[PDB]
């Protein structure tokens, strides 16, 4: 389990009006929340007024006593949404401000930190993980401290809201609906687990064949090589065969369940509402009491549901941050940023170096440094010399403090690095890399790094004095030229040269010089090493390399071994003393998809008819009922607005809640119906479109394969999960099309029928709530959008620090980097601002204009019953079947599998399918010539590489082979031996040449009639998860072969003598699940393999080149049968093993440089 902060840390940076923020947030928050509920109050209380005065009514003293109490009942509605209104923009606005201050202040800390950091730390950490971790986890505390906090605040506020309003009016029915949440709480949870699983169970049902498919998609040269498709792809049919059943069962009992949860859902309800009647009936109730009780509570409940994922990203939030503060709060060993320790000047130079031992942390139980003791007096050179990994580089890093010494010490003339500071150490010592890296910025930029408060006069002069002078104004920019990745590719002197200026222009008393010359070509290497040797004068100096002509001149030319020093002397006693140094002189010395319509993929699936309008026809019927609940519920709540005695109002009460749960017993039979047929038409869909694309991809060449887009995993990606979407695109699509079509007709049509001008002013105001959710939704997805794409700004900065970690230490530049990235932060803090104000207004609208909806509709409806143009229970009929169905619509939508991600997978899938290969494999278009001979020529043969085409991978080959004559193609591995492999094959077609067969192109002939007759084995004999009898029997397709033939063939393998040594002989099962076999036997098994088949003309391909010479003894004495009597083609690395051979052809890239004999 993952450590987490909690509340005393996570919130920690939060300054003054930080806090303020919060406070006011969430005190915004709960009212918002507390508002609802309040709302519905008020809806119950209207309820019982009208019901009230229709019974009066059931005289216009009264009726304008109603317009004026319904006014003022408005007036409330008015109230509560303008107290939502700025309640819901406050809290917006001031939790995602917190959340944007919050985090700013946690990036600029944290970058702060991590540049703080030794890079003893670094080096335990690899730079990928520190980047993505500043992105995205930044991100999710950005999402932890937003206003996810706002709105579970919201929901606890109206779960308490609800239960208190519903426990002060009465306890009795809140304590039953309390009583039966459990059950809703249970279909909920079953629901969801149902609903989640379904996916993963689908999976781990096709994994049988999931396993065939990954096997052939790695194998794809042998089987077609073979010409097993049509033997493997029937095997995947009925591996597919056995996936439909099972996926058939799982779709009819994961319906049935669903449903079931679903009918009790409903009967619940319908319980809950009897039991108000039942309550209303005995006099305690009246009709607003039970109103308010059922949906305050019921409502509380759902929204108490609500607050899970906001509970999720906190504890991620928490997961992610306790990283980042661990980080943060690490003080490291050496702190860069601190004012204290000595402050030295006039500096002379020395240095000392007593009983130095180092070894790196990473790698502690390794000791490289054996008490080093070094004496640099100030003014002449010293170099080092020695072999590498030798503490060479090691030495420098500690030179310029980066890592502490274990035991001894450093002194710089006499005075302790330990009591100076390291900013001011750091910028005396001047350090030269061997492999420089350059910032993405103009080349006054980069020398500007060298130093604050240089002037330009001074830039110059030390450009000039670099010798980089010439060179810069050959530039089309001249000093302010981009250079970098981006700029202008400058050549490998001129990255030199510039660090050399940007090191010279500090002006350094101490100099470094880590192989300078060492990756850099001569005449560009003349240039640097006479500037160097001209700004070495002056200054105290260390320089390593590995030329030691550069070194050759230096004063002290110590010599280095072991961590130690042992010898030391300058050129005249280095080579007299025929030490290492003499040695080492005289050793030296995604893309465009056309989308292809909704017409083309319901033809996909046009032969299931039947299913599809059965389907649909119980669609219809499953949709119409969501209206038909509702007119049923507005007719029950109408039944007590009626004067009448109690034992008619009792009578058709029970009836009418006996017609509910009936029309949900309906609802459940058609529910169930319909998602079975749906789930067994996608089902065989699916089946069937598996089958047709595993076709077409053993149809087409390797030429697809070997593209790199489209790799093993992808192609099972796209048979496993690609294709099992496409049924989202048409069924599922065309069940909530339908439903929603249905649900929303039904309602208006009713509504109309019932009154036309409460359902005219709905059909106004409702498409304005709806198009004010779009207008949220696309706002969010802009905001997200625009954010990510200006934050990409300061991560390039970012990542230009953090992957250049070592440079930026080394060049004290720390302060520069992060004031730097304080402005890139600035902006999108502003950008934060306006985003927070503007979210905060469209979200205030979007949830504000719901009461303000209400209160205008239901004043429009008390002027209608005010001149007795319609009644109560008709308005009620005609606002629940308006605003119950936008709310099934909405639903329904949200429950189906959408539509892009069905649009993107057919538009692939069709792609595939009508691909007609260059080369078609299952055509019967091809010349049937009588026994083949062996006369296999080439002319002036061409080809090129899909992957590699500029690269001459066959021009010109030419070479000629006949009957029964054993030849060879040796050469490198894919030089062109696995190409004429292929093309023998016909796996790819030659750009220009002529490859004749028995004199004749092999063109004209049919790919299965020519791969018939060939016999490839090779370097890696590949074995698929079946028996041993199986895998010799694959060796030929067009006829079955008995037992006899695979003893006899065995035996000419000689695998037979193995064979039985086996505990199941022929039976034996072969592949990772069974028995493991050595390289020999399984090649001698795929030699027999080749040889059932008996062709006339083989092939091998480096068989021998992972072969044990015991087994090979026994693989060559059945080589030498199986050459005989046929054509061979022998390629190997191993030259004993193509002693026997005849003939040989030798490959150079494709031209052929020598054929013949051996
Ligand atoms: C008077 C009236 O119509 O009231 C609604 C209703 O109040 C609400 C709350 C319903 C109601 O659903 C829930 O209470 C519920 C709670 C948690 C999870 C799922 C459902 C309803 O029970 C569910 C029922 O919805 C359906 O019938 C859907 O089409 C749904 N039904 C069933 O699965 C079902 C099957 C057999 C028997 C009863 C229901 C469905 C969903 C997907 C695919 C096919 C069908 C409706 C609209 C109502 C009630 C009755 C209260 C909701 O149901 C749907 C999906 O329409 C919950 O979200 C909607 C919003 C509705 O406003
Ligand atoms: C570190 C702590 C920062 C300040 C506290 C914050 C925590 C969330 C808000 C708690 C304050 C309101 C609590 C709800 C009570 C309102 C009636
Ligand atoms: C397509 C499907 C469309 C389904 C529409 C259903 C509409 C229903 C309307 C019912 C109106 C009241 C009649 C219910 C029974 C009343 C019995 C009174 C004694
Ligand atoms: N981060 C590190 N972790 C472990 N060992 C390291 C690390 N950095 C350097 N070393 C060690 O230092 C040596 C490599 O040093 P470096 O790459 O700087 O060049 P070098 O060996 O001095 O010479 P050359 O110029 O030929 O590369 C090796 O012995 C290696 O084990």
């Amino acid at each position: 389990k993952k450590p987490t902060v909690s509340v005393f840390s996570m919130f920690r940076y939060s300054n003054w009006l930080d806090k303020l923020y919060m406070v006011v947030g969430t005190l915004a928050a709960i009212i918002h929340g507390a508002g609802l509920p309040l709302m519905m109050l008020v809806f119950g209380e209207m309820t019982d007024i009208f019901a009230n005065a229709g019974n009066l009514e059931d005289d216009t003293g009264f009726f304008m006593n109603l317009e004026e109490d319904m006014t003022r009942y408005a007036y409330y509605y008015s109230g509560i949404g303008a107290g939502v209104l700025v309640a819901a923009y406050i809290q917006v606005s001031f939790w995602c401000l917190a959340a944007g201050r919050q985090i700013h202040k946690i990036r600029k800390q944290f970058f702060h930190a991590i540049m703080r950091q030794e890079i003893g730390w670094f080096d335990v950490h690899d730079v990928g993980e520190l980047n993505t971790r500043l992105t995205d986890d930044v991100s999710k505390i950005n999402e932890g401290i937003g206003d996810k906090i706002g709105m579970f605040f919201q929901s606890m506020a109206t779960f308490f809201t609800g239960f208190i309003v519903g426990f002060t009016r009465g306890w009795k029915l809140t304590l039953v609906i309390l009583a039966i949440s459990p059950v809703l709480g249970l279909s909920a949870a079953v629901w969801a687990k149902i609903l989640s699983s379904f996916t993963d169970k689908e999976l781990l049902a096709y994994a049988k064949a999931g396993a065939v498919a990954e096997e052939v998609l790695a194998a794809i040269r042998t089987v077609i090589a073979f010409g097993g498709q049509k033997k493997e792809l029937e095997r995947y049919n009925k591996n597919l065969e056995e996936a439909k059943r099972i996926g058939i069962k799982k779709a009819i009992t994961a319906n049935i369940s669903i449903g079931a949860a679903f009918l009790l859902i409903y009967a619940s309800y319908a319980l809950a509402f009897w039991y108000g009647t039942t309550l209303v009936l005995s006099g305690e109730y009246s009709i607003g009491q039970v109103l308010t009780v059922f949906f305050s509570v019921l409502i509380g409940a759902f929204s108490v549901g609500q607050a899970s994922p906001s509970i999720e990203a906190f504890a991620n939030a928490r997961g992610a941050a306790y990283e980042i503060f661990k980080i943060i709060d690490n003080k490291p060993s050496i702190d860069s940023y601190s004012k204290s320790g000595h402050k030295p000047d006039n500096i002379k130079g020395n240095l000392e170096f007593r009983n130095v031992h180092f070894s790196y942390p990473s790698r502690k139980e390794v000791k490289i440094l054996k008490g080093l003791n070094l004496k640099v007096q100030s003014g002449q050179t010293v170099a080092l010399v020695g072999n590498s990994g030798c503490g060479k580089s090691t030495t420098v890093q500690l030179m310029q403090r980066l890592y502490d010494p274990t035991e001894g010490m450093v002194s710089v003339d006499g005075q302790d690095i330990r009591t100076i500071n390291v900013r001011f150490l750091r910028e005396i010592i001047g350090v030269v890399s061997q492999e420089p890296v350059l910032f993405a910025t103009t080349i006054a930029e980069n020398i500007r790094y060298g130093r604050e408060n240089v002037t330009m006069d001074e830039i110059e002069k030390a450009v000039k004095e670099a010798n980089a002078y010439d060179f810069i104004m050959k530039l089309p920019h001249k000093f302010d030229t981009l250079v970098g990745e981006r700029g202008a590719q400058l050549s490998g002197g001129q990255k030199q040269r510039i660090a050399i200026a940007r090191a010279l222009v500090r002006n350094p008393k101490i100099l470094l010089l880590d192989e300078a010359t060492s990756a850099l070509d001569t005449e560009s290497e003349a240039v640097v090493q006479v500037a160097l040797d001209k700004a070495r004068k002056g200054r105290t100096t260390i320089v390593i390399a590995h030329r030691l002509s550069t070194v050759r001149n230096a004063d002290v030319i110590a010599g280095f071994d072991d961590g130690v020093i042992v010898e030391k002397g300058n050129h005249d006693e280095l080579m007299k003393e025929k030490g290492i140094y003499f040695k080492l002189v005289t050793m030296q010395t995604d893309e465009s998809i056309p989308p292809v319509s909704f017409w083309r993929i319901m033809k996909l699936n046009l032969t299931e008819w039947p299913y599809f309008v059965v389907g649909v026809f119980c669609a219809i019927i499953n949709g119409g009922l969501q209206p038909a609940f509702a007119i049923i519920f507005s007719k029950i709540i109408g039944v007590f607005t009626r004067i009448d005695d109690p034992e008619t109002k009792r009578q058709n009460s029970n009836l009418f809640s006996l017609l509910f749960l009936a029309l949900g017993i309906i609802s459940f039979i058609t529910f169930f119906l319909q998602g079975f047929t749906f789930g067994k038409a996608g089902e065989i869909l699916t089946k069937r479109l598996r089958y047709m694309v595993f076709r077409s991809m053993l149809r087409q060449d390797v030429s697809w394969f070997d593209d790199p887009k489209n790799t093993t995993g992808a192609l099972t990606t796209r048979l496993a999960n690609d294709a099992a979407q496409v049924k989202g695109a048409i069924g599922s699509r065309l069940a909530v099309i339908t439903q929603n079509i249905a649900n929303l007709g039904t309602g208006i049509i009713i509504s109309f029928i019932y009154g036309w001008q409460l359902t005219l002013l709905l059909l106004a105001i409702v498409p304005i709530i709806a198009i004010a959710g779009v207008v949220e939704m696309k706002m969010l997805s802009g905001q997200a959008l625009k954010d990510k794409k200006e934050l990409e700004g300061s991560g390039k900065i970012a990542t230009e620090a953090i992957e250049n970690f070592r440079t930026v230490v080394s060049l004290t530049q720390e302060q520069k980097f992060e004031h730097m990235y304080a402005q890139s932060l600035q902006v999108p803090y502003r950008n934060s601002l306006r985003k927070a104000h503007i979210f905060g207004i469209t979200f205030s609208f979007t949830q504000a204009m719901m009461y303000f909806s209400y209160a205008g509709c239901f004043r429009f409806g008390a002027y209608l019953v005010a001149h007795k143009l319609m009644s109560f229970e008709d308005v009620l009929l005609v606002f629940s079947a308006v605003v119950f169905g936008a709310m099934a619509v909405g639903q329904v939508s949200s429950f189906a599998p959408d539509y892009a991600k069905a649009k993107i997978s057919a538009a692939h899938i069709i792609m595939i399918i009508e691909k007609t290969p260059l080369i078609d494999s299952y055509s019967t278009e091809g010349l049937m010539p009588n026994t083949l001979e062996g006369n296999v020529t080439f002319g002036e043969v061409v080809f090129n590489y899909p992957t590699r085409p500029d690269i001459p991978v066959l021009q010109g080959l030419s070479l000629e082979v006949k009957k029964g004559q054993t030849l060879a193609l040796v050469g490198s591995s894919g030089c062109g031996k696995s190409t004429v492999v292929q093309l023998l094959e016909r796996f790819y077609d030659p750009l220009a040449g002529k490859v004749l067969l028995d004199g004749k192109e092999i063109k004209r002939l049919n790919v299965q009639w020519l791969r018939a007759h060939l016999g490839i084995v090779s370097q890696e004999p590949i074995l698929f998860d079946c028996s041993i009898a199986e895998n010799i029997a694959y060796g030929d397709n067009s006829r079955v072969v008995s037992q006899e033939e695979i003893v006899r063939a065995a035996k000419e393998a000689n695998i037979h003598a193995f064979i039985e040594s086996l505990p199941n002989k022929y039976s034996t099962k072969v592949g990772d699940k069974g028995t493991q076999l050595s390289g020999g036997q399984k090649q001698r098994i795929a030699i027999a393999r080749a040889l059932v088949r008996q062709p006339h003309i083989l092939l091998l391909d480096e068989a021998t080149s992972a072969l044990d010479t015991e087994s090979e003894k026994v693989v060559q004495e059945a080589l030498d049968k199986a050459r005989e009597g046929r054509t061979c083609i022998v390629i190997a690395h191993r030259l004993s093993t193509i002693q026997n051979a005849d003939l040989i052809v030798v490959f150079q890239n494709g031209r052929v440089k020598e054929h013949g004999t051996h």
